[PDB]
């Protein structure tokens, strides 16, 4: 009913954004009921989802309707995907989504440079804890003019055509904001090397010059990235391709650096997950088990290095694994699998039963294009857990 | 919670919309839970209120800051009313107020000849059984140009330049609009009976062509009404200032003459509810029994004759109490008299403790200004009923 | 440049804005040269249609994007039409338009029954003299409700999904807005004669209650119409299918009762402007003469529309309408050309093909013909002889 | 009559922006024909001002009605200022101003932190040369989250509850927006020398980390600065309270620092215009003539802006800022004739007063100490000498 009742308390100011609640709300609140999220914060979280975020997702692609704007976060070119957070004992929901700006896609705003700043900006005087100056300092050092804009546009492909991208954890009562910048715009426009305007944007950071175990854990990742990525202008993979911020105080925010590939082995995920021997521990280790299992039991790979300040030892990053053109049906037996593995016997038992009752409109069974992403992740005190992306309107056909 | 959920959810577009809530939500909150609506319809209705009213409340007056324009549905100035419909077993909870234009009390609107309009406009996209043809009617019978609205302000109070006002009803899952009109600021202006104008913008309803009951009803009316009110342009009580309607299909609505009189006492009690002798069954006067008592148990006194379509029998009155001025503790305790006369042990019982609850930053033993209004009813298939008219902002500092 | 600095200074709030605006404003600004409207009321007209008209248009139909909502004002689909109105000595120019409301075609809102409402709205907080109490009145007697606009699109063609349309006069400094209301889609729901609640809908008017001319004038009409319209529920020509407004004082509008009809020839054309020989003055046939001057020099209906004031009880000629949608613009220029001579108007006759060409610069008028769409034609005792005519503007600038 | 003319087709959304265009607009536009602007130009920057200022200008505090908001900008409260810039030739002009938020001096916003960079943003969608990577740049370095923003407040006057302020010069055609950031609130709340954070905000410019010519200025500049502003967090005069930048290529920006001190006399104009010697050519001395004799020819502190562009190693004299609030605007207009004649600007000085008169009608400028509210003056090698004028149009309204 909540997703019902909005719509029937709120209603809609156009077309398109009660086209979006109607592919996107179901699934969002049957995602929370499935979470064990209480009923006062399903209303919370949808009563924001269509006051904030409707506005923001823009038009709604569909037969006869080609918007100017079309985004790469999804298959169907929708600025939205839904994903979760899997753990031991509990489930964290999450919104990721562009901000669709008025004049996205045409001469006025070609790479849609405002309107995640405008979101933003709003998600400030609603929450307190939100926090806008990482935002601004990497808009700053990766922001492009709009002549720079129009010329970024000739060299990528429509679906690639933006600078920033924004998330949304629906954590304990609260909506925790992040940030995601891309660099290969101004690498493309300035011929810069991508690794260069990653590291020089992050050496300008106010949080960079006070915190030297931060300024140290940079280097060990600078040393390990510089002989594995280009030192030219190429656009050639590996890539550090992805610039990522918590939208909170710049001294409690994780800064991301992430890496796009195409060719993934085990070698490499050894590699990648150790730093190049960097990491030889028992926990990166038993880290390690657990992705080489996950790939044994299976768009670019990711591979997201994440650092805090007041901390000087690098981590194992996170790695994403591209489910886009596998069958679905087939992913959610292999999740179930790893899921047993890991010894969550709960998670395993309910996945598939969940994930139709996600998308009911959809047999998983024949679907290619549900699962977009999947990320894991081992942490010391937390331990391990596994991100989901589903593309919801691609589930709701 | 669900006041705080929404608020926390949906923050506020500006400064006087926060403060509405501040002092709105948190009683309108409470009405619905001791009216035992479900959490659902609490989110329902907050959400609503939220989004569709707020705004429509314009600025909230207070030290510092003096609107253009002023209500006179409160003492404060707020055009807000909270009120309630009390049965013999159950309790509905209804909104009162007037729709503020961004432009209300200046020279391009004097009247605030929009607002409502347009909030009723909004509720028809949003509501499938929201009608605007009854409303469209008298509001080319009753409303004035901005020449015509300017003169009407130079012979009004303050309190008193509006055309219309509306009402929500939230019955069952519902909203129900009403809207009453002014026939005062016409008379006024064009210098014409108030009589005149009333039944003339009556007679030409579509549905009173088309519906001879009604037409006949009418006649009972005006026959009774002619020799009571002002037959010249006077504004000498009583007067038939106010007409009302229901916002959905005209042949369903309710169409309500209202009189307005400072004069009330046993033999006009008497000569209202019974039409002058017109009505003698034993239903007019057990009711009769009922408001006698009411008086006895204890701004305008106000007649209100209302009327539907296939129906050519006037039926009783209901009748409006003025308690502006009177201690509101008091009211408590005799509303407490009367529930038991009535035989209504249950709300006499729980009637003040819930006051209590309503406005708890008030002391009502000290206060004579939160009861504003108090109508009684009776009806032969729904049998009697009281609506008393709370003023929400007052009961809020 | 009028229309290139507001672009400038203004911007827009989004991209179909910008393309009404592309499409659009350009012909505006040099219909308002060529009529001969000073700098600063381009600018007024200018900024005016900027601000509220714009928004009003809705998305600008193109290829990849189709809208909800599909207008009859034009070709395209775009519900937009600017005209012009020709005299002797002077133009002047006005603005056709459907105010589209954002749910407009869908479940919550068919008939598209709010925008035209709402932008009038704005025009009352704009303008001191615009009234609105002929607009609800109307729109009371005429308009319905969801469940009733949904059966009404199940029998009309997505091209009139509409209850109103407005207009507005660009009249010496001034903004004149109009409505027009269709008697149709409340013929079809409720199974009613469309004269029958033609004249129910104007028989309850305030005003027609407090004037005995004006009630006597209509006699008149119907008395002619009667006979000459369905006295069934069909929507069989000739019909009354519009009803129209001027949106100020009640005792000083116009009333006006249109008639749509595929049929018309000579005999025709004289019943209609004399109302079958009720009009035998002289210059009700200096006007027959003038019309069918105008006929002889020449797929949409005909309409004729008869317009009556109050105070007056005496009828007089309508106006009526040619469709031109099908016929080229190339030939229409030459004969609208020879009927300005032939009305002694040399300037008008030495101007219109030029400056039509100079109106539309991105079509060739000799291979066009969609960009005349009506024109109507006019005989009054005191201004005297009055040429409408309504082009497609978005037809002109593709 | 463009003020008049736009206010005719526009009308407003809410009376707020009535009031503020109703004493506000008609000096502006009477400002901009005193400056030659043509016709088109007047429309354009109106209009523009009609569209994007007054919403931005928020409440109109007034008799009855306060704000939650204050603005330091102007004595009545207003957050607004028309300047101009005097030239030998030619004049252009300037609009200053705080673009208020509809929830700024409350809890959820308590400095303001975002009105101007959402006028910005309209900007950038509006005019093609609008930049917003130096603005996102000190906005990073001396914006605060909402708990600290409350905090500010707590130890500052209601007057200065703010970091960011916004111009834009009318200048050729075009609109080019600058803001100025204050370090004040950053140093209160960290307690941090102001002159530490003025730099370390600068130092991380990307700017600077490409330009070493730049980077030298800088060194300079602080040179000088560093014994002369507070070693400490205290807020003592003189101190580096603004950073201003142009919100265009960064590359083409100049950046500013400026002083605020309240003790000048005439060891001090030349120890801050030649940066303590360090300034000896004749440009530089003609200059100190010109500044010496303004001074000679005559509550707000003393303003001494450091502009400084990159690709420049070497800097140049600032511009100075001499308050006039609390001085007879009467006395002012002939102190400025004088120093007219004086530069052999003998037309600026034969119009001043008069057109001074001109600007703001509802006032006896003779009675007035508040309308005239800063004035700069600056010399520049190539552009020549310069004198900006700071209004008070609000002042000069009521
Ligand atoms: C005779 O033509 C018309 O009245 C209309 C509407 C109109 C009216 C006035 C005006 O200045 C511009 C357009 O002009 C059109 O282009 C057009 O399609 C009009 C119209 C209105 C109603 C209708 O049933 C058919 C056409
Ligand atoms: C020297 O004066 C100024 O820069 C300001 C801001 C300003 C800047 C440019 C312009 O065209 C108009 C106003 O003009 C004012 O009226 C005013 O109050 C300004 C201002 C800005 C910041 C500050 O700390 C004090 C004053
Ligand atoms: C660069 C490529 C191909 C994929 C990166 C995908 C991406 C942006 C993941 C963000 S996971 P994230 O939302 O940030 O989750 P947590 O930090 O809380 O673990
Ligand atoms: C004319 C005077 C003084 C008071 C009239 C008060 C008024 C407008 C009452 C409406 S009661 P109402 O909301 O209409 O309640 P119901 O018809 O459902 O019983
Ligand atoms: C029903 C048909 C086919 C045509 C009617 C066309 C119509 C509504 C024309 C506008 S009449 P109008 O613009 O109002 O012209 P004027 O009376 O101002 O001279
Ligand atoms: C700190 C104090 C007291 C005064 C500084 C005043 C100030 C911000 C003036 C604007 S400088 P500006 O308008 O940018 O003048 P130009 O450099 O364009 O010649």
């Amino acid at each position: 009913r909540p997703w019902q009742i909005l719509s029937q308390a709120l209603g809609f100011p156009n077309y398109d954004q009660e086209l979006w609640w109607q592919n996107t709300a179901e699934t969002l609140n049957r995602v929370l009921e499935q979470c064990d999220y209480s009923v006062h914060l399903q209303y919370k979280y949808l009563a924001f989802y269509h006051k904030y975020i409707l506005p923001s997702l823009g038009p709604f692609r569909r037969p006869g309707v080609e918007p100017e704007y079309i985004s790469g976060l999804s298959h169907g070119g929708h600025p939205l995907a839904i994903s979760v957070k899997i753990d031991k004992s509990k489930t964290i929901c999450r919104l990721g989504l562009q901000a669709i700006g008025p004049l996205a896609g045409t001469a006025r705003d070609p790479l849609n440079s405002f309107g995640d700043r405008e979101l933003l900006k709003n998600l400030a005087t609603l929450l307190p804890h939100v926090d806008l100056r990482l935002f601004d300092h990497f808009n700053a050092q990766v922001g492009l003019d709009r002549a720079q804009c129009a010329v970024a546009t000739t060299k990528l492909i429509k679906e690639s055509h933006n600078i920033v991208c924004t998330s949304l954890d629906l954590k304990d009562g609260e909506v925790i904001p992040k940030v995601y910048f891309s660099t290969i715009p101004k690498g493309l426009v300035t011929e810069t090397p991508l690794f260069d305007l990653t590291f020089a944007a992050i050496e300008q950071m106010e949080v960079y010059h006070k915190d030297a175990p931060l300024r140290t854990a940079l280097s060990s990742l600078k040393d390990f990235l510089r002989p594995r990525v280009p030192t030219d202008a190429s656009i050639t993979p590996p890539l550090t391709g992805l610039i990522g911020v918590d939208c909170i105080d710049p001294m409690l925010s994780r800064l991301k650096v992430y890496l796009a590939t195409f060719r993934m082995d085990l070698s490499l995920i050894r590699d990648y997950w150790t730093l190049g021997g960097l990491l030889t521990d028992a926990g990166t280790m038993k880290g390690l088990e657990m992705v080489e299992t996950l790939a044994k039991t299976l768009l670019p790979f990711g591979i997201n290095y994440a650092m805090k300040p007041g901390t000087a030892e690098l981590a194992p990053p996170q790695i994403y694994f591209p489910l886009l053109g596998i069958n679905d049906g087939f992913i959610a037996d292999a999740l179930v699998e790893f899921f047993q593995y890991m010894g969550w016997e709960d998670q395993a038992n309910r996945y598939k039963d969940e994930l139709k009752a996600k998308f009911p409109n959809v047999d998983i069974s024949q679907t290619k294009n549900v699962h977009r992403w999947l990320g894991v992740a081992y942490s010391e005190t937390k331990g391990p857990s596994m991100n989901i992306y589903y593309d919801v309107v691609a589930g709701n056909v």
